[PDB]
Formats: structure tokens, sequence, C-alpha cells
């Protein structure tokens, strides 16, 4: 068996390898990347996502969100609370303001050290979630707004056509903006690229081991862990490092910096924070080994999740059984 211990593997594809992503995605598997939950792709040197970022400042985060912790350092949940819409301009202006900026730092462990210390006295503001590309369209390899869908990948699988599109967003970062411990809707892959700014840290949980996490979770969030059976689809609980040693909670950590792909795999629960201003561009996708992952994947039901039209069809086709239930669950 590749890769037995689940590391993060690194990838560089030659620019000859860059060009078939499926193709590659299956390469990396083959070398067992899958088995840590997330992988880092480097790019040929000779690949761009796009010539310059110059042009970016009028871009509009409609809905910024300001993420307020409540809990112990360590074991927190978030909330999200709207705030009024800014252009990226403004709000990179807001990122490095002396409130929300970086503080002085010796390296990334530095920093992580800090973050894990102070993430909960503070409420950072995230655009996340922004439908869009930055990708040039003329960008032919590994760009986000071009892959094969979802949908396709299943009728190609499955035979069976379903309605449904599959388009990238955009995440406006600032310094200790954070993502919640979570997997991909319906255990799908996601694909993240870094287009500019300063780095995002991951945190990830082999998935041979997510149920180590989520029994976990259950005994750190006891009231979530009633309300619903599902609840890190809520995509609003963390737990440090510290805390999942100490509970012997397999996991791996990685930094992710400007000019670099992460791929996590299904049912690879992820969750990590910005160093920074930055902004990420990510997609979920499918291949031909996640079909058997969409169908055991857990579902939230009791309403809080609320996600996309097109994850309708994947629940209904794959998991008719549940299908009555999560739907009462959006509606
Ligand atoms: O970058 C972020 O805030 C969150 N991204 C992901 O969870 C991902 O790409 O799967
Ligand atoms: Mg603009
Ligand atoms: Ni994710
Ligand atoms: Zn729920």
């Amino acid at each position: 068996a590749q890769n037995p211990n689940c590391n993060i593997m690194i990838f560089h594809p030659t620019k000859e390898e860059f060009n078939d992503f499926d193709k590659y995605i299956a390469y990396m598997e083959s070398q067992g990347a899958h088995r840590a939950g997330l992988a880092k792709i480097i790019p040929p040197k000779e690949w761009k996502a796009r010539e310059t970022y110059d042009n970016i400042s009028e871009i509009l985060i409609a809905t910024p969100l300001q993420q307020v912790a409540s809990g112990r350092a360590g074991v927190f949940t978030q909330y999200h609370k709207k705030k009024k819409a800014m252009t990226v301009g403004e709000y990179r202006h807001l990122a490095n303001s002396k409130k929300y900026q970086t503080p002085p730092h010796q390296n990334f462990e530095d920093l992580e050290r800090k973050y894990w210390k102070n993430r909960i006295y503070n409420s950072p503001i995230y655009g996340a979630d922004i439908s869009g590309s930055l990708f040039d369209e003329n960008t032919k390899q590994w760009n986000l707004g071009h892959l094969g869908t979802i949908q396709d990948l299943l009728e190609k699988e499955c035979g069976v056509v379903i309605e449904g599109v599959n388009t990238p967003y955009l995440y406006f970062g600032m310094w200790k903006t954070t993502f919640a411990w979570h997997t991909e809707d319906m255990d799908l892959y996601s694909i993240n690229y870094l287009h500019l700014g300063e780095p995002k840290t991951w945190y990830v949980v082999p998935p041979e081991h997510g149920q180590r996490l989520e029994r976990l979770a259950r005994e750190l969030f006891p009231g979530s862990s009633r309300g619903c059976g599902a609840f890190l689809r809520h995509k609003v609980a963390l737990i440090s490092p510290t805390v999942l040693k100490e509970n012997g909670i397999p996991f791996n950590r990685i930094t992710q910096e400007a000019g670099e792909f992460m791929v996590t795999f299904p049912y690879g629960y992820h969750a990590g924070f910005n160093h920074g201003f930055n902004c990420a561009e990510a997609i979920n996708f499918a291949t031909p080994r996640w079909i058997d992952y969409g169908k055991m994947a857990s579902q939230c039901s009791c309403g809080e999740a609320r996600v996309t039209f097109s994850m309708d069809a994947f629940v209904r086709i794959l998991q008719p059984e549940r299908y009555d239930l999560w739907k009462r669950g959006q509606d």
C-alpha cells in the first residue's frame, strides 16, 4: 500500500504532465496521495493562472462575513455575521489596517502559535464563497473554471443525466480568517488555488480516520451533536492541533503559498486559517473513485447546512432513501 502513514504529498508536475488533469489526479492516487486527505501541487515554472492581479480591486464582496468565535482557544465555534458590501480594494485596505493586519512573527510556526493562542479574541472578516474565477480564459491547464463537471462525471459513470451546474468560488481572506472542520458536500474532492497574497495553513485528517474526528467532535460539542447527527456539515467547529494530539486523532498540517494548488480528497476532513490578505479560488470535482464516497456521505437534515441547488440531484440519485428527509432540511 502506497503512503501507509498518510503523509501529505507534494507534487511537481512537468508542463507535459500538467495537460491532462484527470490523468494527473489518478497518478497522484497511484502514489497514495489520497490517503492523507490533502495534497499540494506546485505548477510547472512555465505555467501561470493569469498575466497579473493588478486589476482586481473592483470585484465586489457583496456579503463579507465577520467570524465571531465562542468557546476556548483550542475548542471553539464560529458564527458568521453579515457585514455591508465592499470592494476587494476596500477589503484589502481593511485587512492591512492596524486592527486586522498580521502581527510581527518569526516564521510560519510562530504565526501558527499566535493563531491558536489568540484567534478567539478577534473577529476577522472573510470574503468567502463568491461565485467567479480569476483564471484567464486562455489558461488551458488546471483552469478551475474549465474542469469537467461533476454532473458529467456522474453521467459518465452511472448513465443518468441530471440537472445542475458546477462553478468556482473566490475567497478573499485576511489574518485569522478561518475555515472550520469539514469534508466537502457529498464528500467530493476540492481543488484550491492560492492566486495571490499571504499563505493559508491547512490541517487534515486521513479519510480512513475521519470517524475518529467525528467522535471527538461529538464529545467536544455535545449540544451540537444532539441537535444534528452530521453537525460538522454546518462548518462552524474548530479544534486545535494541540487538542487533536491530546486526544490521539491522526492529522497532518501544511502551509500553502501563493501560486500553489491544494487538492482535498473524498472524506478528508480539513480546517485552516489565512496568514494575511489573500485570494484563493476553489471548486469541487469528482472522479470515478468518488462515487462510492458520495453514496455513503453523511447528511445534515436539521436545516442548518443549507446548500446549493446542484446537491439535490446527487442526493436524489446516490442516496434515494435519504432524499425525502434531506430535502425537508433544505425546505
Ligand atoms: O480556503 C478556504 O477558506 C476553504 N477552502 C476549502 O475548504 C477547500 O478548498 O476545500
Ligand atoms: Mg476589478
Ligand atoms: Ni473544503
Ligand atoms: Zn444539521
